[PDB]
């Protein structure tokens, strides 16, 4: 319907927004790393955790975008990893996830964002984008429309944003250059631009000033349909209690929320995080969430 209050129901959020936006234009809570909830050994936690809950409390939290990061087994099979750490986590779980989230709230649309994370086993049969391609892809909830996805189109279905080279299927977001830890600007699909802040290995200043200027440039480039805006707040850094993910995010995410809150923005981009919980006031997710108050 046609009130700010619709995209205050986090698990339909996107019910208020028009068919007609692409999905570019909409602003859209991310989460980071977004597998690695079940990690519980507090070493590995301190190095590698981000998300402390599941993948259905994130979306009904209004995250739409999932970072995946795979790994192809000896089985055939795609899982979870971060880095050399697999997740115990599956990609069919995570599927599965956004299956029943999709069909509880079928105005909604799952961004999945698949990277090949570590190399493959050594006795696997296909190569990566080869079994992701047919033994998962091949799905009918991914979306097989490319070109600049308009929300009509992908609500229900699960859009593909692909971070692996050898795709031969079409759909969704293909393929780019992506340099490492740094903010950059390149060409995705067909004429459609795609600028991404991604300095995931810098000081904390320099991060808070990376995510502002993304940002800012996102909100002064508010009508710009055809621009692909990714800004990631998360952060890694080494093993203590206060050098760790979590640490970076306690400060991060209320900090980006009020910015946000208080510049009263038309547009804020597709905004990662970590951590998407409900600890820190005011909520990064439901402030971007927000942003789209002037699509309505
Ligand atoms: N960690 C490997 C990975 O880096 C990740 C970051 O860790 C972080 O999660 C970021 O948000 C991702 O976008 C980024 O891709 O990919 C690089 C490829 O150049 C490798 O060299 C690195 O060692």
């Amino acid at each position: 319907a046609s009130s700010v209050n619709e995209l205050e129901n986090w698990s339909k959020w996107m019910q208020p927004i028009p068919d007609s936006i692409p999905l570019a234009r909409i602003s859209i809570p991310g989460t980071h790393d977004s597998g690695t909830f079940k990690l519980q050994n507090p070493i590995k936690q301190v190095w590698g955790m981000t998300q402390e809950y599941d993948f259905r409390y994130q979306m009904d939290h209004g995250a739409r975008i999932f970072d995946i990061r795979g790994r192809l087994t000896d089985d055939n099979t795609i899982v979870l990893h971060h880095g050399p750490l697999y997740l115990y986590v599956t990609l069919h779980e995570f599927i599965n996830e956004a299956k029943q989230f999709l069909k509880d709230n079928p105005s909604e649309t799952i961004i999945m964002s698949l990277k090949k994370e570590y190399e493959d086993m050594k006795g696997a049969e296909d190569s990566f984008s080869s079994t992701f391609e047919k033994k998962y892809f091949v799905d009918p909830i991914f979306l097989k429309t490319e070109g600049n996805i308009k929300l009509g189109d992908a609500r229900g279905k699960i859009v593909l944003l692909k971070r692996y080279s050898g795709s031969n299927e079409p759909g969704g977001y293909n393929n780019f250059y992506w340099p490492d830890n740094e903010t950059f600007t390149t060409t995705v699909n067909q004429n459609a631009n795609v600028t991404v802040q991604d300095k995931y290995k810098v000081s904390y200043d320099e991060k808070v000033k990376s995510i502002k200027d993304t940002m800012d440039e996102t909100m002064n480039n508010s009508e710009d349909l055809n621009h692909l805006y990714i800004n990631f707040t998360s952060l890694s850094s080494g093993g203590t209690a206060w050098n760790s993910p979590y640490y970076y995010a306690s400060y991060i995410n209320p900090e980006i929320a009020n910015y946000i809150k208080q510049k009263n923005p038309a547009r804020v981009g597709w905004v990662i995080q970590d951590y998407i919980n409900e600890k820190w006031s005011p909520l990064l997710y439901q402030e971007v969430i927000r942003a789209n108050k002037s699509l309505i």
